[PDB]
């Protein structure tokens, strides 16, 4: 057998580069100077604040859990 790690979908928890705090509430795609151009939805658990994600600078998720937490 074997194991791995790869993305999640909407509803993934991690330690993203900013303030480490946020839960991707969804994922949004419109089109910007003429060209398609993807963003994640990330709310902010702290306030129920929005921060937009463009994924120009993710490459992937960006994001990398520390919740050390098991059975």
């Amino acid at each position: 057998a074997g194991h791995m790690q790869t993305s999640f979908k909407t509803g993934d928890k991690a330690v993203y580069p900013g303030q480490g705090v946020g839960e991707v509430m969804g994922i949004e795609h419109t089109e910007v100077a003429g060209q398609r151009q993807s963003f994640y939805v990330l709310r902010i658990l702290e306030n129920g604040m929005r921060i937009m994600i463009p994924i120009n600078k993710v490459g992937s998720v960006g994001l990398r859990e520390i919740i050390s937490e098991e059975d």
